[PDB]
Parts: C-alpha cells; sequence; structure tokens
C-alpha cells in the first residue's frame, strides 16, 4: 500500500506549512511556486494563540521568537480624540487564558522560518500552475511553460485567485469590499516624535468610513500599519484620514511609498475537494483582513490536512481530503462572516451604534475565545 506523493501548488504560508507538516509526518511533499524567488515584502501580520500552536506543532515557533514582537495590550482608540475607548491587557492574561502568546511579526519572517525548516530543495521556483486534471489514481498539474507533474494528491494553496480552484469548480468572481488596504513597515527611528509608540501596543483606531491598525514587528524596531479606506499615492491616503488624531497622521506621514491592496474575499464554498485534489488557505476560504486570522487559518488548515494525509494510503486520499474539509469548513465560514461584520463595525460614525459596538468590545476576550482559544490538535479524531 503506497503512501501518497503530494504536490502542493503555492509557496505562501499555507503551502509551505502543509508541505512542512506532511514531511514531518513522513509524507513526501513538494511545493510548486510561480515566483522566481520569495519576496521579503508584505509587511505585518498578527499571530493568535491558535496560530502560535500550529507553528509549535510544525516546529517553527522557536525560530520566530527573535523577530516576533509582544504587544502589551489591544487598544481601541477614538479616531478624533485619541481616547482609549476599550483596552485589554495581553501581557500574561492572553497566554494564561488561551495557551500561547499573541505575537506580531513580518509575513516574510514567518514565510522564511517555514521555508528553512522545510528545506528550500523541496520548493520548485518558477512553476506557475495553469490547471489540474484528475486522473484515475490521482491528479496532474499543468504549468505555463508546458510542464506537468503527476501526484497522488494535489493541494491548492495558490491564494485567493487559485488556478487550482478555477480548474475544479469553474470561474468564480472574488467579492470586492469597496475598500483598499494601505500597508507599510515604518522604521521606528522615523517615529521618535510619536510618544505613544514607547509601549508596544496593538492599535485599532476606529472612525467613520475607514479604520487604521498599527503594531510593532521586528522586535519593536519597525511599526506595521494597515489603513482601510473607501476606494498607491501617499497623498490620497493621508487625505482620507483628514481630521484624525495626530498619531494616525504622523504615522501615515512617515512613509512616502505605502502599498495599496484592493480588499477582496469570497463567499463560503460548500465544496473544496474533488477526488485527489483539495484547497487550502486563501484558495479555500478567503476572508477580509479584519480578524487578523487568514494566515492563522492557513496554519490550522496545514496541521489538519497533514494529519489526515499522513494516515492513509493512495486509495484513501479522497476520503482524507473530505475529512479535512468537513472539519475545517464550518470554522472558516464563521471567520469569513465575522471579518465582514467587523469591516462595518470598525467604520461606524459616532452615535448609538458605535457606543453599542464599544460595549460588546468590553467582553471581547469571551466573545472571541472560540477563535484564539481553539486547540487545533484537540479538534482531530
Ligand atoms: C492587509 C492584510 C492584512 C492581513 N493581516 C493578517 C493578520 O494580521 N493575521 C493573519 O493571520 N492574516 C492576515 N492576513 C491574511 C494573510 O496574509 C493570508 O490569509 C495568508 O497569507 C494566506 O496565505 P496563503 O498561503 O493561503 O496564500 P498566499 O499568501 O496568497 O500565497 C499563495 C502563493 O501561491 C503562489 N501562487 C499563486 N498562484 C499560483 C499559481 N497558479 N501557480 C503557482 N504558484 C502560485 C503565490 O505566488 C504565493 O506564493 C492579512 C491580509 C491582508 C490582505
Ligand atoms: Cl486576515
Amino acid at each position: 500500500r503506497k503512501r501518497p506523493y503530494v504536490a502542493v501548488v503555492g509557496g505562501g504560508i499555507g503551502g509551505l506549512a502543509v508541505a512542512l507538516g506532511l514531511r514531518r509526518q513522513g509524507v513526501e511533499a513538494v511545493v510548486h511556486e510561480q515566483a522566481h524567488a520569495l519576496s521579503h515584502q508584505g509587511a505585518g501580520i498578527a499571530i493568535g494563540a491558535n496560530g502560535h500552536r500550529a507553528l509549535r506543532e510544525l516546529g517553527v515557533a522557536k525560530r520566530l521568537t527573535a523577530s516576533a514582537a509582544r504587544p502589551s495590550r489591544a487598544d481601541f482608540r477614538h479616531w478624533r480624540t485619541g481616547r482609549s475607548m476599550v483596552s485589554h491587557r495581553l501581557t500574561g492574561l492572553y497566554e494564561e487564558r488561551f495557551g500561547a502568546p499573541f505575537w506580531t511579526v513580518e509575513r516574510a519572517a514567518v514565510q522564511q522560518a517555514l521555508l528553512a525548516e522545510l528545506g528550500p530543495r523541496h520548493v520548485r521556483l518558477g512553476a506557475r500552475c495553469t490547471g489540474v486534471d484528475r486522473t484515475a489514481d490521482g491528479a496532474v498539474i499543468r504549468f505555463e511553460d508546458g510542464g506537468e507533474a503527476e501526484a497522488d494528491a494535489v493541494v491548492g494553496a495558490d491564494g485567493i485567485h487559485s488556478a487550482v480552484r478555477h480548474s475544479l469548480f469553474g470561474p468564480q468572481e472574488a467579492v470586492f469590499s469597496g475598500t483598499s488596504g494601505y500597508r507599510a513597515l515604518v522604521p521606528m527611528d522615523r517615529l521618535r516624535h510619536v510618544p505613544e509608540l514607547a509601549e508596544p501596543v496593538l492599535w485599532l483606531w476606529l472612525g467613520p468610513g475607514r479604520h487604521f491598525i498599527a503594531y510593532p514587528v521586528a522586535d519593536g524596531s519597525a511599526l506595521n500599519f494597515l489603513a482601510v479606506v473607501p476606494d498607491g499615492d501617499a497623498a490620497e491616503l493621508r487625505a482620507a484620514f483628514d481630521g484624525w488624531h495626530p498619531f494616525v497622521t504622523e504615522v501615515l506621514g512617515a512613509c512616502e511609498r505605502p502599498g495599496r491592496w484592493a480588499l477582496y474575499d469570497r463567499e463560503p464554498q460548500r465544496v473544496w475537494s474533488s477526488g485527489a485534489v483539495t484547497l487550502l488557505g486563501d484558495a479555500a476560504h478567503a476572508m477580509l483582513p479584519h480578524h487578523g486570522q487568514g494566515a492563522n487559518q492557513a496554519l490550522e488548515d496545514a496541521v489538519v490536512l497533514a494529519h489526515f494525509l499522513a494516515r492513509t494510503d493512495t486509495g484513501g486520499v479522497p476520503s482524507a481530503l473530505r475529512a479535512y474539509e468537513r472539519l475545517r469548513r464550518p470554522r472558516t465560514r464563521l471567520l469569513q462572516a465575522g471579518s465582514r461584520k467587523n469591516a462595518g463595525c470598525f467604520q461606524l460614525p459616532d452615535g448609538p451604534q458605535a457606543e453599542a459596538r464599544n460595549a460588546r468590545l468590553a467582553t471581547l476576550p469571551d466573545d472571541v475565545a472560540w477563535i484564539h482559544g481553539h486547540d487545533i490538535l484537540g479538534s482531530l479524531p
């Protein structure tokens, strides 16, 4: 009984993590990534306890300790007055409650740590997938350059515009939010004038029509920011935050060339898997960035999918892909819905609804425990 050889399309967090996770449990997995080399851009992400646990399982948490940063609190700030509307301490309480720390870190750092632990030799650069056809015993991936690679299982981790998803279920439009995210890492030495940044904090500035998130990365030496605005040029971004507190305007004014990303997600899908092909990460369940969980969820996907594929033979692959999907879909669906809800919530004008939002924010540790406190390993059979 042959154990499956596994081809993974995409070398982002999701693809690296699942390849790394498969190999750690004795399955041969190989990544096909379209880019000629992996980027060192892409700014900051937040790793919750739930994702931290996935990184421990995959053996990469120890390598990320240095470049991680440990926000002491989540501080929800009024757009105009700069007052702390709601605050929750993370130092100690977060780890005690949910079983692991809250980290903020560069995307690229997480990507690099995964790449190293997996081994770069397991990643084919320059391989752009254009398609996947199911065979009788497995599947074969088509590349742009005419190539092919057959396998006992194929995992589509090729992002929100997944070639693998298109092949399996046909054309499907990504859903535009009507907002853009501007993202940047600002060196802290360009922000000496901003005294709030003396403490490491997860900042969430909430206001009318738009919002602004900031946090430290690289052990406190740079500050990530994400500015979500109705929909790139720095002048138009600075203007969209006219009237806001100096903290926001000063941080925006310290980056000449921020990155702009139209923010899309997709409707939840009833089906991810077809014979020996399945999806993972943004390809399976793309969400807006408003829970800070997309990477976290790709990591959960990776752990769970590696578990099922490490325990089967070639003939058990379809069943294993369906078991992964059946466990992962409901959770990701709720996060998708939640991330949409939060886009609205973060952008209310001043008024009763915003005051009611603020009230429900007081009970946030209970209300999001299902996310941060989730034990991925304990969810398995
Ligand atoms: C502004 C913003 C802020 C965010 N903040 C957070 C946060 O705080 N916390 C969090 O957990 N998540 C966050 N996310 C979400 C997170 O970045 C993603 O969910 C996560 O990186 C998705 O990883 P992935 O591997 O599924 O996909 P991607 O990172 O999209 O990787 C896909 C890979 O596949 C490759 N590829 C694509 N098509 C092909 C092809 N046809 N053939 C071969 N290779 C291909 C790409 O080159 C890429 O390397 C944020 C997202 C945004 C937009
Ligand atoms: Cl996200």
